[PDB]
């Protein structure tokens, strides 16, 4: 709610690591808001099973105010992995850089969020 297949889980997954790759990641809860707050958050990813809970119903409402798309994820675990990073992570953000080469792959993961 909006909760990934885990067809999109995977596809999130390989994306998220692309985006690691490109520098276009954001690990963590305090870093996906300071990407929305700099209006540079392309996607928010939110990990279903996070602690604290507040933190999940909160980020949902700041994305919506500031139109950018979020979507949930399984696992803090898988999130934390495909991030690179070998603890786990309960959110994340797509940055979108001027120029990108993952632009496409980006805008094409954005608009089946809507669905």
């Amino acid at each position: 709610f909006p909760l990934a297949s885990p067809d999109l889980n995977n596809k999130i997954i390989n994306l998220v690591q692309q985006a690691c790759n490109y520098k276009q990641l954001r690990k963590g809860a305090n870093e996906a808001t300071k990407a929305l707050n700099r209006g540079i958050a392309e996607i928010v990813l939110l990990a279903a099973d996070a602690e604290p809970l507040e933190i999940l119903l909160h980020l949902p409402l700041v994305c919506e105010d500031k139109n950018t798309p979020y979507v949930f994820v399984r696992s803090k675990v898988a999130l934390g992995r495909a991030c690179g990073v070998s603890r786990p992570v309960i959110a994340a953000a797509i940055t979108s850089k001027d120029g990108s080469s993952l632009s496409s792959q980006i805008t094409e993961l954005k608009d089946q969020i809507e669905q």
